[PDB]
């Protein structure tokens, strides 16, 4: 499995043809919804296994230290707490490559235990709402 910046065509191909794959065939989403005014101003990630296409996210910078980590996809015959860790890692090395220093995501609640042990902490009140089972998590690259 290797992890590389989008820095061509065919690359950001691969990323948007993952996230049809999973989020508007698997999932049911608009492909038009997905792929956003956001994009052009994001840097991409894309992770290969074999030649495969088989993972990717987006890096958008909200300012000059914080980036948000969005658009995350991995096909389902890859997914698992080890894909998870090294996309992430890969991730994190991107945005320290870039300049950043603050890594922001939004994670639902199963997922929690998996960033904490990445060392994010979460951000926001003390309390969900019912119905709210989503938090932003932050961590610090440096």
């Amino acid at each position: 499995a290797m992890f590389s910046k989008v820095n061509n065509q065919k690359m950001l191909e691969d990323c948007f043809y993952i996230r049809k794959k999973v989020f508007v065939e698997e999932q049911g989403i608009p492909e038009e919804s997905e792929i956003d005014e956001y994009e052009s101003e994001s840097i991409h990630l894309i992770g290969y296994d074999n030649g495969q296409p088989v993972a990717t996210a987006r890096i958008r910078p909200i300012n000059e230290t914080t980036v948000k980590i969005e658009r995350v996809a991995v096909m389902k015959s890859h997914r698992g707490q080890g894909m998870g860790r090294m996309l992430m890692q890969a991730v994190e090395s991107l945005a320290k490559d870039e300049g950043f220093y603050v890594a922001t995501m939004n994670a639902q609640c199963h997922a929690i235990p998996f960033y904490e042990s990445l060392n994010f902490k979460m951000r926001g009140n003390i309390f969900l709402e019912e119905g709210i089972e989503h938090i932003e998590m932050t961590k610090k690259l440096t």
